[PDB]
């Protein structure tokens, strides 16, 4: 029984993720995605300024 | 008659338990069991703290 518990703990050490770090990574990536969307939206508009020259 | 009495006394010396110590160990182990149940119940709650971070 003790050996089976040790094997289960070892599997958990191998594959289980640390959700506390993921809680910060998620919010950081959401903010980064919003700024990326806004930057691409600003980038789309570059051609519109040429109309002013004619 | 005396020899049979001595044989019975020797058997009792070999196998009979000393209940005076058992009376103390019983209460000590009941307290130990209560604390073990409470400690395991505390340990079951480790996953609840993760929910607060999301």
């Amino acid at each position: 029984g003790k050996l089976q518990d040790s094997l289960d703990a070892g599997v958990g050490n191998l594959v289980d993720a640390d959700l506390a770090k993921e809680s910060a990574k998620l919010q950081s990536l959401q903010t980064k995605q919003q700024l990326g969307v806004q930057a691409l939206s600003i980038a789309n508009q570059s051609s519109s300024s040429i109309l002013s020259l004619f």
